[PDB]
């Protein structure tokens, strides 16, 4: 198998095995995708699969300023232009439906409400908050409130709408965001979940919300158009897990029965060391993948974090992974697929222009000659 040869992810056909990781850029004021966003995505349409930046299923799911959503008619129309552009170039695109959970601020929330979480525990984290026009930004995450049983049902319903909205926006599928210490992760990990009901305590109880979200989304748009992103050992957004292995091995066993399109896995700390361990014992990724395969999982296995050209090629040829997702490299190189095939030198990303701003450090990265 080769990194540049076609792949199959559920109902979605990929031209190659190079995937664009989801990357929040904070460049959609009013939570609506615009023309500059369309150009940016169309430049990168040569990717086998494009995973969009995190897109909240509701305002409650929002946690940062200028982030495109799926809860507006205008936002769906904006997304329709982008998926049309990507499809015209022969590319494939999936929406990363998002809910931040406790990682948010009151100003972003409806009615100025508290962010929602499995348990009412405040996080030591930061947020982008726009200041009139503005700008201001940078604030502590707000004090959250604990979710009732009725609240969870309503969030599941918001996930159903988001999945429907994505297909209406012309997306090939969705990627459920269950990584980097957000709402689903908050239920999964011990440090955030101190509930005393069916969603707390045991591994089976902690995994329940994730599976309910998956089942709701798959019922709406089909399992073959549904994927999910996981990050077993990430410390992002004040989250901690004592024993990730038995917890995450259980999750993929359940997912292997679900007929999912793909499983996107962040190996190591997100934007950090790949060998990172929160607990006493290091995570076993080969064991992790096998727990999925043994349960009957046929979904495309997509790996991420710290991959270069050499490492990505070896991983696919060895069959350790089905595909590889690049984040910062796709920011700097719109024509990343062509460069990798040619073994051509790569543009370097500019950290200061990652979040907020305009065309600079966004659509002005040069392609190959
Ligand atoms: C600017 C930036 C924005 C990111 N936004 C998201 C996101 O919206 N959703 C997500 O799951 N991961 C997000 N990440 C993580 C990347 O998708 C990916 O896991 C990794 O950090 C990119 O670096 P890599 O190419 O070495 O894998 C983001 C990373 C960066 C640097
Ligand atoms: C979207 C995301 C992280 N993530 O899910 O990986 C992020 C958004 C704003 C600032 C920093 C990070």
């Amino acid at each position: 198998t080769s990194l540049f040869e076609p792949a199959q992810a559920g109902d979605i056909a990929l031209a190659n095995r190079i995937v664009m990781a989801p990357l929040t850029r904070n460049r959609s004021p009013g939570a609506i995708p615009n023309n500059l966003n369309a150009t940016y995505y169309e430049q990168r349409a040569t990717a086998g699969l494009i995973v969009t930046e995190g897109t909240p299923i509701s305002q409650q799911g929002q946690g940062y300023a200028d982030v495109p959503g799926l809860y507006k008619r205008e936002a769906i129309e904006g997304w329709k232009k982008i998926t049309d552009g990507v499809h015209s170039a022969g590319g494939k695109i999936v929406a990363q439906i998002w809910h931040v959970g406790r990682i948010s601020h009151t100003s972003l929330q409806p009615h100025g409400g508290q962010p929602v979480a499995p348990s009412a525990i405040t996080a030591k984290s930061k947020t982008y908050i726009i200041n009139d026009d503005g700008t201001g930004a940078f604030a502590e995450t707000s004090e959250p409130r604990a979710l009732t049983i009725d609240d969870i049902g309503l969030i599941l319903e918001d996930y159903r709408s988001g999945a429907r909205a994505a297909l209406e926006a012309g997306f090939d599928g969705v990627e459920i965001h269950a990584a980097n210490g957000y709402l689903i992760e908050q239920f999964l990990k011990s440090s955030t979940n101190q509930r005393t009901d069916d969603y707390g305590g045991s591994i089976e109880n902690r995994a329940r919300f994730l599976l309910e979200v998956v089942d709701a989304v798959a019922e709406e748009i089909g399992a073959g158009r549904t994927g999910i992103r996981l990050s077993p050992v990430t410390p992002a957004n004040d989250i901690f897990e004592a024993d990730p292995q038995p917890l995450y091995n259980y999750v993929v066993e359940q997912l292997g029965k679900r007929n999912l399109a793909f499983i996107h896995v962040v190996e190591g700390a997100t934007g950090g060391p790949r060998d990172f361990k929160q607990g006493d014992k290091p995570f076993d990724y080969a064991s992790f993948k096998a727990a999925y395969r043994n349960a009957g999982g046929k979904g495309l296995w997509i790996a991420n974090n710290g991959y270069d050209r050499q490492s990505a090629i070896e991983a696919v040829e060895s069959g350790k992974v089905d595909a590889v997702a690049f984040g910062k490299a796709f920011i700097a190189n719109p024509d990343l697929v062509r460069r990798l095939k040619n073994d051509a030198p790569l543009n370097a990303p500019n950290q200061p222009t990652f979040y907020g701003g305009g065309a600079e450090g966004y659509t002005d990265y040069p392609a190959l000659a």
